[PDB]
DNA sequence: ACGCTAGGGATAACAGGGTAATAC
DNA sequence: GTATTACCCTGTTAT
DNA sequence: CCCTAGCGT
């Protein structure tokens, strides 16, 4: 059986790497969980073959982060991470990590859990019947972060950015934490967009529930 | 005065596109 | 040539 | 995602 060693420079297309490709079959339970969180969060799942097959695309500020996620999608990810360094309109350097796992059949998945009626969505229940505390934690590592940034401040109250989701896609998220979690929260507006308020009231039971899935680097967004 | 908020800005993300490296 | 596809890359903001 | 000006008390 071809070793990841042998195939982590050969030419995409090759054969001996398309080998290495059909020993594997299905992501690992972890792999999955934290999938969910992911895709809620920052990661990208794409497909440019129709559905046969998708692939997650990373891109991270945090260094140590991203090499936790590619060592947690090791046998995915052939290559390193690659530093991406750019300048905005404003002349300034931004620097950032990018990296992706192949594609795969594995990661349909994962793709599907977020298509109903043939279109990328928010499926009313994917909270309810997938979303595990380490779902939460890896959402929470990638889009949540505090409510009150003040200094000193005691509000223990946590946010999580779904900007980018319809209000009724988070409306039915928020449906989801609070009968499966039984966190106190709510939608709230920013920007004319949706995000998900936690009260400080649940913060302890939420901090329980991701607790054993967080890095020492991402210790800051919590209050 | 001080604790919230919502408003706001410069990223730190998300989305897709293009191609050098294999195969036949 | 034509078909593949992982690893960059750039376009653009919602975060 | 974070910051912080300035409303509300
Ligand atoms: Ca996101
Ligand atoms: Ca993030
Ligand atoms: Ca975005
Ligand atoms: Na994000």
């Amino acid at each position: 059986n071809i070793k990841k060693n042998q195939v982590m420079n050969l030419g995409p297309n090759s054969k001996l790497l398309k080998e290495y490709k059909s020993q594997l079959i299905e992501l690992n339970i972890e792999q999955f969980e934290a999938g969910i969180g992911l895709i809620l969060g920052d990661a990208y799942i794409r497909s440019r073959d129709e559905g046969k097959t998708y692939c997650m695309q990373f891109e991270w500020k945090n260094k140590a982060y991203m090499d936790h996620v590619c060592l947690l999608y090791d046998q995915w990810v052939l290559s390193p991470p690659h530093k991406k360094e750019r300048v905005n309109h404003l002349g300034n350097l931004v620097i950032t990590w990018g990296a992706q796992t192949f594609k795969h059949q594995a990661f349909n998945k994962l793709a599907n859990l977020f298509i109903v009626n043939n279109k990328k969505t928010i499926p009313n229940n994917l909270v309810e019947n997938y979303l595990t505390p380490m779902s939460l934690a890896y959402w929470f590592m990638d889009d949540g972060g505090k409510w009150d940034y003040n200094k000193n401040s005691t509000n223990k109250s946590i946010v999580l950015n779904t900007q980018s989701f319809t209000f009724e896609e988070v409306e039915y998220l928020v449906k989801g934490l609070r009968n499966k979690f039984q966190l106190n929260c709510y939608v709230k507006i920013n920007k004319n967009k949706p995000i998900i308020y936690i009260d400080s009231m649940s913060y302890l039971i939420f901090y329980n529930l991701i607790k054993p899935y967080l890095i020492p680097q991402m210790m800051y967004k919590l209050p």
